[PDB]
């Protein structure tokens, strides 16, 4: 069967947990959980094809390491996740991009941008900025929130689309 690998990236606390659970499981986890690594697998349907999420859930260290490295080289495509209420978070997509890069040792690798907690008003992230920033990288953006589910498959399912494409 069709699968594909992915891995959720981005600083900690922006919710790649709350974004994953919510496609895994259909709800919204709300706890103080520091993740280390899990993996999450589930048979979805995609554009008539029925295939195989293989989800990678990273921790959002501040610290980059040769272990991270070890649980990121096996992921096909990459979920770029910040939140738009975290300035911190949004700068730090530079960073992980030049990770991924770095880590697939290519310079094109599946990759989508994701602004989540959109339900949380305030917002210190213009979605203008974030639409241009994924535009001058070349990928798509979307915008999420774990919270009410708002864009989560479409975050997730365009990714797949992204592997399918590269
Ligand atoms: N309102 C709102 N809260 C969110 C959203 N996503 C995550 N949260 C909350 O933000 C906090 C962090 O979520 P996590 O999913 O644990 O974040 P994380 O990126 O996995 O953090 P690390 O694994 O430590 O790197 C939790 O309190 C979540 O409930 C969202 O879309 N909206
Ligand atoms: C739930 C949790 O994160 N902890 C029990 C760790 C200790 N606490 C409360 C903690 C750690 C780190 C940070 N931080 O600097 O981001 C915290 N900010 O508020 N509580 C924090
Ligand atoms: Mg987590
Ligand atoms: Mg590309």
């Amino acid at each position: 069967m069709t699968e594909y690998k992915l891995v959720v990236v981005g600083a900690g606390g922006v919710g790649k947990s709350a974004l994953t659970i919510q496609l895994i499981q259909n709800h919204f986890v709300d706890e103080c959980d520091p993740t280390i690594e899990d993996s999450y697998r589930k048979q979805v349907v995609i554009d008539g094809e029925t295939c195989l999420l293989d989800i990678l859930d990273t921790a959002g260290q501040e610290e980059y390491s040769a272990m991270r490295d070890q649980y990121m080289r096996t992921g096909e495509g990459f979920l770029c996740v910040f939140a738009i209420n975290n300035t911190k978070s949004f700068e730090d997509i530079h960073q992980y991009r030049e990770q991924i890069k770095r880590v697939k040792d290519s310079d094109d690798v599946p990759m989508v941008l994701v602004g989540n907690k959109s339900d949380l008003a305030a917002r210190t992230v213009e979605s203008r900025q974030a639409q241009d920033l994924a535009r001058s990288y070349g990928i798509p953006y979307i915008e999420t929130s774990a919270k009410t589910r708002q864009g989560v498959e479409d975050a997730f399912y365009t990714l797949v689309r992204e592997i399918r494409q590269h």
